[PDB]
């Protein structure tokens, strides 16, 4: 017998007010 | 017996106000 | 018995106002 | 029996006022 | 019998104002 | 002035004999 | 002037032989 | 003048025999 | 003037015979 | 001017016979 749930997996749980920037999840090189 | 239930990815979970910007998942190089 | 359910992916469950920019889920490489 | 439940990660849980910056979760190399 | 719950991981539990710089989970060499 | 190029992404780069398993790329819950 | 190449991102650069498990990339919750 | 190259991510450069278990790159809770 | 490059991240890099376990880059909560 | 290179991370560089147990990279909590 086997019970598994409710995982859950965020990246950005939030507000964001006026974002000029970068939100990147995962980059390998390059420039921001 | 298995039970798996309720399992969820987000990647950003919330408001944003004037993006003026970059909102990325996974990059791989490349210049924001 | 196998009993699986509920599961969700969301790349952006929330709201923009004035996107000028990227959002983009998964790239390789490039100029944002 | 086997319960596991109630698991989470997140990388950013807040909010976020203008952000010219860069807000990355993993990078290998690159320049910021 | 195994009962795991309620595990968390969290990189930034909180707000900023004004990002102007780099906020990176991991990173392997690279100039910020 | 912008240069990108020669990125790539690639999951399994390799050979495989006698697969009976699995190779997933994202899995969300469910049984393997 | 911006000059960015030769990233990658391999998960699996190798060769298997009798895979009867599982070979996963991302996943959140469930059963192997 | 930015010159950014030659990253790389890989999870298993190597060869595997009989493949019987899990091989995962992110896991959030669950049952191996 | 920047110059970055020759960067890399492998978690497993070798080779395994008969793996009846688990190889898990990043796990939250659960069972082994 | 900026000359960074040849940096790596890894987490297992070897061979590994017969593995019936567990190799993890980061877990919170959980049973092995």
């Amino acid at each position: 017998g086997y019970e598994v749930h409710h995982q859950k997996l965020v990246f950005f749980a939030g507000d964001v007010g006026s974002n000029k920037g970068a939100i990147i999840g995962l980059m390998v090189g390059g420039v921001v």
